[PDB]
């Protein structure tokens, strides 16, 4: 996260860390007891999930295996569009007031909305500084005709581009498949953007959790 600052402690039991080889890989999501939603960008053969903890390295936290994983079909690693996918837990995550599930979106939130992107991605780009603790960030979501102007006909429909005018506040690598929620509901998944991080005037593009509620259940319930 570019221009943020650290997260309020215990207000995101939602969000997870993929780590591989005991380094951050990427963020995600809590949906339920048996899943983790991220970017099909996340992809490996096998994942460790840390959960219940602000603090990455934290004793405190759960570390669960994974060995399944299902990426939505549509997925482009070309254009990135469809980035989502959903990740099995070799066994159940144990809830508690540090680890919840997701309040996922009923509608989509127009744009102007404030939203908050959190991570532990680097702080920095494109020299790396990836922190301990979950770092936070406010951003709005900008309209698909404003994002446009930006990126051309990269920028699909199922895409959400959210920034702040001439500011760095933004996500970067590290974040990837993590959350933008809004209002209480998630709205998007950290996918793609400017390389280096943080370009001002340039947007944060998201995967557009509101345009993919059916696959995500359908999907959680045939391969329960
Ligand atoms: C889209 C994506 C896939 C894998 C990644 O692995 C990593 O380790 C990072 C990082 O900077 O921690 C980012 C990634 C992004």
């Amino acid at each position: 996260i570019i221009d943020g600052a650290p997260c309020a402690r215990g207000s995101h039991p939602w969000q997870v860390a993929l780590l591989s080889g005991n380094q951050l890989h990427c963020g995600g999501v809590l949906v339920n007891e048996r899943w983790v939603l991220t970017a099909a960008h996340c992809k490996m053969n096998e994942y460790t999930v840390h959960l219940g903890s602000d603090t990455l390295g934290d004793r405190r936290a759960q570390r669960i295996k994974a060995s399944k994983s299902f990426r939505h079909p549509g997925y482009s690693t070309q254009t990135h569009v469809n980035d989502l996918m959903l990740v099995k837990l070799n066994s159940q995550a144990r809830l508690s007031s540090m680890v919840k599930k997701v309040r996922l979106p009923s509608r989509c939130e127009p744009p102007g909305t404030t939203c908050t992107v959190s991570g532990w991605g680097t702080t920095t780009s494109p020299d790396v500084t990836f922190p301990s603790d979950l770092m936070c960030v406010d951003v709005k979501l900008i309209s698909p005709q404003d994002c446009t102007k930006v990126y051309k006909d990269l920028l699909e429909n199922s895409m959400l581009c959210a920034g702040i005018p001439d500011s760095k506040k933004n996500a970067c690598n590290g974040d990837s498949g993590g959350p933008l929620v809004c209002r209480g509901t998630l709205q998007g998944l950290v996918s793609w953007g400017t390389f280096p991080c943080g370009q001002p005037n340039d947007p944060g593009v998201y995967t557009q959790v509101c345009k993919f509620t059916k696959w995500i259940n359908d999907t959680m319930k045939k391969h329960r």
